[PDB]
């Protein structure tokens, strides 16, 4: 879930709070998402999306009521580095994935300021 997500980004980057940092970033980053993104960054949570969007036609996870925001699913960090668990499901486990590839992506990648709560009408 939300959290999770929270957690992993942190991992690969330990001085943020990817909940302030990464949210409303560009025209992806964030609830929602359209037009052409701004940047690789933009482009990471663009895949992320998709990713999401992918996992939400998974026959396992149409069965649960959880959203992809709302599922929580297993992982750990350690070295930095992320884990998603054995021991979650079909379902979680594409979640996870799309979290672990997402948290990476953030994480080489640059970061600009200027794009934060960018104006939705560039998108
Ligand atoms: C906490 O950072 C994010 C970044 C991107 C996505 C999203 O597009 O919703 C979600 C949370
Ligand atoms: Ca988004």
């Amino acid at each position: 879930a939300l959290w999770q997500f929270n957690g992993m980004i942190k991992c690969k980057i330990p001085s943020s709070e990817p909940l302030l940092d990464f949210n409303n970033y560009g025209c992806y980053c964030g609830l929602g998402g359209s037009g052409t993104p701004v940047d690789d960054l933009d482009r990471c949570c663009q895949t992320h999306d998709n990713c999401y969007m992918q996992a939400m036609k998974l026959d396992s996870c149409k069965v649960l009521v959880d959203n992809p925001y709302t599922n929580n699913y297993s992982y750990s960090c350690s070295n930095n580095e992320i884990t998603c668990s054995s021991e979650n499901n079909a379902c979680e486990a594409f979640i996870c994935n799309c979290d672990r590839n997402a948290a990476i992506c953030f994480s080489k990648v640059p970061y600009n300021k200027e794009h934060k709560n960018l104006d939705m009408k560039n998108c």
